[PDB]
């Protein structure tokens, strides 16, 4: 039924690893709500066959572009990974970093990699 | 300060791309490859986003900044703000009106990259 999503109603704080807080998910893309607590790293991924396009809410982080690549994410920011490049975060700041992401197409596959 | 190849190249500034304008408003390209197209759209109060359907693909709204009515076809309108994620997947009308105060500022991913669209009320 609903077409519009709060991201604050979506948001899964977790002591442990960030939560993957999906929000909907269907074949043409995967959206998720991700919240890092300060100090919390989002583990690095890539998507073989995907995008993963992030627009950041709130916060502060680093972004993990792989190959030790590390770049600084504040609100009002996109971070884009194309297919097969590594993407994941550390949020580094005293605020909680959240952003949504889109994976597209739906399917995309998932591989963990390396900072 | 810092540049590097366009691979490589892989965050972007909203406010660098945000183009307000006066008439319709400007679909200002961050980047369109074969998995999506990501667009910074910009509305001052009363602009409209015209309602439209993408056949075959989803349009993703994330909303930076102010609050509009989301058209989501034969007058039904729902109230979005910022920090609100709005979706439309295929065949399902969208369009919105800047209902004020703030500019209204979101960041579209349309997937996949080539989903053309129609103009439709309904």
């Amino acid at each position: 039924e609903s077409r519009i999503f709060s991201v604050d109603e979506y948001v899964r704080p977790s002591n442990g690893e960030p939560i993957r807080s999906v929000v909907l998910e269907t074949n043409d893309s995967v959206v998720v709500v991700w919240h890092a607590h300060p100090g919390q790293e989002i583990a690095s991924h890539v998507h073989p066959h995907g995008q993963d396009t992030w627009t950041v809410i709130s916060g502060e982080a680093e972004y993990h572009q792989g190959n030790g690549i590390v770049t600084h994410l504040k609100a009002g920011d996109i971070a884009i990974a194309k297919p097969g490049q590594v993407h994941g975060a550390m949020n580094s700041g005293p605020e909680p970093f959240i952003f949504v992401s889109v994976v597209a197409p739906g399917n995309a596959g998932f591989a963990l990699a390396e900072k």
